[PDB]
């Protein structure tokens, strides 16, 4: 009654949904439906809508004034004309006079006009018309959002460890760069919790190897770091290395797992490794057959997994590279001025992640063939179902820490994410914050991005900065691109800020795992824009820089360079908190409206919402070492507050012994 | 006696100041100077100091947690990793305990590392101590720069026409295009004064030619334009193209007035003709020539130009496209995988505004060989100097309307800019606002951006805050890239709004022109920030997302898609004015402090300072018929303003029949 699924010509089944919703016999209840150019649907807003969603896509949370388009994409420059980023997140909800959502079940090319065209007016468009739309009716945005989390299976669940701070470079290679690594963390008393062990660990970048030589004895490692609670989590690539001898190579060649040319040839795309097969993520063996290779790092100590490249991304194809060879002879005889450089650039930076080359492999789907570009938005969502099904047969009882790049809703349930290759720009951090909510309505909770920017030179102060957002979110990691100016909390003066920042995320562990928790098993939002707690606020609904968290608290990072404050919103009274340098905790009661808080860059802020408290542990190194017994309360007398905790290993969810109401 | 120049080896004549500054020779005065590897002044600043200044940079007002190099490059992507735009414009002010301003006179690629490196230390350096550093002693900012701005010369003033609204795009062709701006803007009766011509009106490129296919009778067209109160404005670009016949290329030729490489060989650069030769821009004889080339368009009735690529751009050199097509044919030839194509692609980009390039051609400075690189920074600044030097000897006495896209402080004086190639991004409004007071401090008061967004797609919503920030810079022009989606006003919905936006454009143009001729006469600025108006007040020196306009008023733009106002910070009481859609004005007293305020679209806001007033005429859809007779004051009864007006075309500044006071 409240979710119904119209059905357009014969779909691909993405197992988007758990729950089955019978087709309905009705016309489309909103806008119009023509099929006349392939699908499109037209929807005429009124002045005041809003609309939310489309999860991890560009700009803000509400999408009006600009088009997005699923269709996952590498693309590591995320300006504000980027219509396509790593996810497609088919979910909409309008927002208004008339207020309903929208989940379209395609796996292919969608594009979401949201007032580009004209202003008034929504269209959603793709170039087939073999599509489930799933209509879901409500009094508000949440009740719809909220609906819509119940029939897509709930989110995954990390393990505690995971709501620690990370520390990732694409450049840790040896024992020696990840030594220094904990060094630079340990003995400045910072807390940390995981290191990221980017591509260079791997044997010449093939997957589910560890290079020999640098390390021989990586269990001993593996132990090495754990015993200090540093928890080493390697990155795993969609591309297998085409290699002799190399045995993920050999089996997924003689058991025809990889993607194919139509000729019934094994796909070649160009990676880090080189020529790589892509496993062929959509057939049922093969997914079984690749997460199954995890073991050889679970068997050694490892505990969490990240996946990169699984658009899947290609440098080029072996026709690419071809053609371009050949232009490239042309251009290079070339005595008449007929072929400019630009287009020797343009057929360089054409043959990357091509749409020519996504026409040019197959999935094999039960003995049928399906090209790939027809479900291109599924295979990085396929990548981490394979590793998730996996981890399940390997070890049922254990969480492990996984998340993904590129992903589709159904993913949700699998992996977390990470928002990509972002900058070391001060607009990322407030993008950073944007796509919160929006990952949240689309099931993805365990959501971050790379604190300090993935790419170009960071500053003390941007980290800073990033660091005070990434307090909040699940994934509270510094990643950084090769070349980039090192971004370790230790590279710059006055460590002790670093430590400050960090000290506040360690303080709110318990906390922000118990509202994950709450959050992830009753299908309700970590996070939350304003409007979806104060409904009838209209200035609350519109304010797009703060988000609600939990039922008890509201943040509000400080997002511009050389600010020492900000402006916001309070929809009702509420406790302006500051985690302080030196250990305290500054509170100030401020009424309903619009204040300027001062806010330093060694200072995280946060708000407790009227009658409302939070638990805040003191500062530990570590997860494992967080006391828990002896929490201050910090808010409003009288109040209480509802502790999820659990062992954080494994998978017994369900208990009364989980709950504990602390009381102010 | 507040400024004193302090000399290093020899420095090359830049003659960006008129006035003479005898040479210091006791201790530099602030911070410490090495001459250890080159040139290197390092600074330990405050923590509360504010730097101001570097005129067209990237980034913020306070220049503060970043790296600046003055390097005039011609990048059309301006996102916050980028060290050098445009503009040279060596000048900062440390503002704080210890306050005092630094220009650095030097042609070269100066260094400003501002709290990059370590977050306390501002170090500026390059490679050869040949310069002098003027050090400006003042009781504050405002007091430096006032100083700064009598040391370097009156700005360059614009005709009066050029505070109307100008169109332009690259891609209009014909008559029959421009025509059709014509009328798009006339009979929806939008106000209108200007149409850019871009490149495509030259015959092939040529600098000094119009298509005599598309213009048979081009005076004729001129004068059909301007009987509508529309006045072309054509470009020109720096590469004159090498064609046997073409007399600009012949005379260049023959008289040695091109730059030349080592061997004395007239130097080669692709740019829009293919193969071009760069007028020697510092050889005096050089300039007069080129700069006697405007008459062919001035005698035809063109009364204004702008200059683009004068960086000067370079798309390729001879000796680069040998170099890269060697690379090609190599990589072409390349079995062995040897070559990746990421490298054949980065040898096509190193060819574009090469390093190595602007090594390879000299400029002849009144016999004395100098190779490009070590003057680089004054190319743009001469080819406008060119412009304006010859309008001096054509008609001494008429204002033409002129400006550039690379500048060095000296250019100021001849003519002004425009922000170069931005984006239709969000972000760039700001970006648009920010570079404005800085701009002002550097002597360049006649500036603007493409007002919604050169390159890229914009939307109705961006384009309509463009335009309202536009409404008070003095280049207001909405221009775009080819292949971008069209931006005239007329290409939107319901152009009623653009008519009202730029309607209060021509309502404040009597009160815009005013002052920008009384801070031109005067040394002033035109735009202030906060900090320069309130010096007292610690909030007010820290916004940057608002700006003080003469004495009277403070604008505070819309600059966040979706938003339906801002928050503002008023450092004095107020009156809130908004210029509504059915040309009323409305008013609010507001109280010194915080404040949200609503802005629609289609609204044009503003304060009016306590005790000031401001003159408002009746909208006009041309400058020339604006009645300024019996003009609305706005603003505090018992205020005065006192109102500069001439003819707006003649250079008759000093009469007292120019100033009347208004009394409210
Ligand atoms: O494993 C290394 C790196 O992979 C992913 O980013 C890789 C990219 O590098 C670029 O320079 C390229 O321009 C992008 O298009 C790439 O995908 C991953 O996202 C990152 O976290 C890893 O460090
Ligand atoms: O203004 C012309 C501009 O066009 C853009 O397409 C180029 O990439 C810029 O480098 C160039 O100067
Ligand atoms: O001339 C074509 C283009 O060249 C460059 C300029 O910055 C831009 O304004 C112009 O449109």
């Amino acid at each position: 009654a409240m979710i119904r699924k119209y059905r357009y010509g014969a779909p691909f089944d993405t197992e988007a949904l758990t729950e089955k919703i019978e087709t309905a016999e009705e016309a489309f209840p909103y806008g119009e439906i023509s099929q006349k150019e392939g699908f499109a649907f037209t929807y005429i807003m009124d002045e005041d809508d809003i609309v939310y969603g489309l999860g991890e896509s560009n700009r803000g949370i509400n999408k009006r004034g600009y088009c997005y388009i699923s269709n996952c994409t590498d693309d590591p420059i995320h300006t504000e004309d980027k219509r396509s980023l790593y996810g497609a997140h088919n979910f909409i909800i309008v927002s208004g006079k008339t207020t309903f959502g929208l989940f379209f079940d395609y796996p292919s090319k969608l594009t979401f006009d949201i007032g580009y065209t004209r202003m008034d007016t929504l269209k959603v468009s793709c170039e087939n018309a073999d599509l489930d739309i799933y209509v879901i009716e409500g009094e508000n945005a949440y009740d719809i959002v909220k609906q819509f989390r119940r029939v897509i299976g709930r989110s995954y669940i990390p393990p505690k460890f995971a709501f620690g701070f990370g520390q990732s470079r694409w450049g840790y290679t040896t024992k020696e760069d990840f030594r220094a690594v904990a060094k630079g963390y340990r003995e400045n008393h910072i807390p940390i919790d995981m290191i990221y062990m980017d591509i260079d660990y791997m044997q010449d970048f093939k997957d589910f190897t560890v290079n020999e030589k640098n390390f021989p004895d990586f269990p001993e490692f593996v132990k090495e770091m754990k015993d200090q609670e540093l928890r080493l989590i390697p990155i795993i690539d969609a591309g297998v290395k085409v290699e002799k001898g190399y045995e993920v190579y050999e089996e997924g060649v003689k058991n025809n797992y990889f993607c194919k040319r139509e000729d019934g040839s094994d796909f070649v795309a160009a990676v880090w490794p080189g020529d790589t097969h892509f496993p062929d993520m959509l057939n049922p063996e093969a997914r079984k057959w690749f997460g199954d290779k995890y073991r050889f790092l679970i068997d050694q100590g490892i505990e969490g997994f990240w996946n990169a490249m699984n658009e899947p991304a290609i440098f080029y194809s072996s026709e690419g590279l071809a053609e371009a060879k050949e232009f490239a002879g042309e251009f290079a005889k070339d005595t008449e001025g007929k072929i400019h450089p630009w287009a020797m650039q343009a057929k360089m930076k054409d043959i990357v992640n091509s749409p020519e080359d996504y026409k040019r492999f197959y999935h094999n789907v039960n003995g049928k063939k399906i090209r790939h570009d027809k479900v291109h938005n599924l295979f990085g969502y396929n990548m981490t179902r394979a590793a998730g099904e996996a981890f399940e047969r390997i070890d049922p009882e254990k969480r492990f820490l996984m998340f993904s790049r590129s992903s589709y809703i159904g993913m949700h349930r699998y992996g977390g994410i990470w928002m990509g290759d972002n900058k070391s720009w001060w607009s990322h951090i407030l993008l950073n914050l944007k796509m919160l909510p929006s990952l949240n309505m689309c099931g993805f909770m365990y959501t971050g991005a790379d604190l300090g920017g993935f790419g170009d030179d960071t500053t003390r102060d941007l980290l800073l900065r990033f660091l005070a957002l990434g307090v909040f979110t699940p994934l509270m990691r510094d990643h950084a691109a090769e070349g980039t100016r090192e971004q370790e909390c230790y590279q710059f003066e006055n460590i002790e800020d670093f430590r400050s920042v960090i000290n506040a995320r360690y303080r709110l562990v318990p906390y922000l795992y118990s509202e994950y928790m709450k959050a992830a098993l009753n299908d309700d939002m970590y996070f939350k824009p304003l409007g979806f707690v104060y409904p009838d606020d209209k200035m609350a609904i519109r304010v797009e820089d703060q988000l609600m968290l939990g039922n008890e608290i509201m943040i509000a990072p400080v997002y511009e360079q050389n600010a020492r404050g900000r402006y916001v919103y309070l929809p009702e009274e509420m406790k302006f908190i500051k985690f302080m340098p030196d250990g305290s905790i500054s509170e100030e009661v401020l009424e309903k409206g619009v204040h300027y808080v001062d806010v330093a860059l060694n200072e995280v802020p946060l708000f407790i919402r009227s009658g409302k408290c939070i638990p805040v542990a003191e500062a530990a190194e570590c997860v494992k070492d967080i006391d828990t017994e002896n929490m201050q309360l910090i808010g409003y007398e009288g109040s209480s507050y509802t502790l999820y905790e659990d062992d954080g290993i494994h998978k017994d969810y369900d208990k009364k012994e989980n709950y504990r109401v602390l009381t102010k």
